[PDB]
């Protein structure tokens, strides 16, 4: 009840960055986090996009909950927010036809969510939480197959060769053609990490083709397509965001990078057309770090206070790890 906003900036003569800034879903604080301790579900792996796995509720703060991979080591553990768009009911891939990665100790056919309920004596998370369940209408022009341009966000600076690989309700599944599915990433027709056929060769960018590629020099879309038989994304598909408007010095609130079940005061550091980078007050500018503007791990100040999670005020001066604010 002691630290809060309101003295803080008045301390700082300092000013939030407003709500109108923000997605809705970064924003939204009122709605109710129905999951439960034990509860189980389905999601994807935040590390490896393409696999779902079975998940159990393993704590519960605020709108957030921390995940674990049920039968595995807690060190894989992960903190999603419960409106996340990457976790499913219990029976969504069964009836969306995605395959599953079972529980350490079973085998794809050994699994069976009546049986495994049964087993583990457990409820599953209601359907009625989720917000993607693949009730809603797919990405406008994005179908499973189809290629693309993209920006390797591992290596940025690469543009390339790449292929959509799975569609789940408003978003898709970008992938780097012959190379490692952990290069994957969910995204929507509006990201700025992605571009039709073609755009590199209009831009003078040089275009990264598929791993290994016989004779890469001489990559040819059009030779590719012929080969694959595949289409490219139509370009009316591509309906790219604005740049966002974070200025310098605007305080939120942001989860930690290191220890991802905290949140701290932050500030914006410095911005980019659709990143912004991370300060977190009174802390070592050696913490700083860049992030997409519409990453759900990023909220308006007052965030916490009005989902019922903690916040950690700004770490004191002269302590290890500090920067003279
Ligand atoms: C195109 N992209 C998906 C992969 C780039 C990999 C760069 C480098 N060989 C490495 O392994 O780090």
């Amino acid at each position: 009840e002691c630290w809060s906003w309101e003295s803080y900036l008045e301390e700082q003569k300092a000013i939030t960055a407003p709500v109108s800034l923000f997605q809705d879903s970064q924003a939204v604080t009122h709605n109710k986090n129905g999951f439960k301790l034990g509860m189980k579900l389905e999601g994807i792996d935040p590390q490896h996009p393409s696999m779902y796995f079975i998940l159990t509720v393993a704590e519960v703060c605020g709108y957030r909950l921390r995940l674990h991979f049920d039968g595995y080591s807690e060190c894989h553990d992960f903190w999603v927010n419960a409106n996340s768009p990457d976790i499913h009911p219990a029976g969504w891939f069964e009836k969306t036809g995605h395959k599953l990665q079972p529980p350490k100790g079973y085998k794809e056919e050994e699994f069976s969510w009546s049986q495994y309920l049964r087993s583990t004596r457990a409820q599953a998370a209601p359907k009625h939480l989720f917000v993607s369940q693949s009730h809603s209408p797919p990405p406008l022009g994005f179908q499973v197959g189809m290629k693309l341009e993209a920006v390797d966000r591992m290596n940025p600076s690469l543009v390339c060769v790449a292929s959509v690989t799975d569609v789940v309700d408003s978003r898709f599944l970008v992938h780097f053609d012959n190379w490692d599915d952990t290069y994957d990433y969910w995204c929507d027709p509006s990201s700025p990490y992605i571009h039709p056929v073609g755009w590199c060769q209009k831009q003078g960018k040089p275009l990264t083709p598929p791993q290994d590629y016989p004779d890469p020099d001489n990559f040819c879309w059009e030779k590719y397509l012929e080969e694959t038989g595949a289409s490219a994304v139509p370009t009316w598909a591509f309906k790219v965001r604005p740049p966002h408007s974070f200025l310098v010095n605007m305080k939120l609130e942001a989860v930690d990078r290191r220890n991802p079940a905290l949140i701290r005061v932050a500030s914006v550091e410095d911005v980019e057309d659709h990143r912004i980078k991370i300060h977190f007050d009174g802390w070592s500018h050696g913490y700083d770090f860049w992030i997409d503007a519409d990453h759900p791990d990023i909220h308006p100040a007052g965030w916490c206070s009005k989902t019922g999670h903690p916040l950690q005020p700004p770490l004191g001066p002269r302590e290890p790890s500090s920067a003279v604010d």
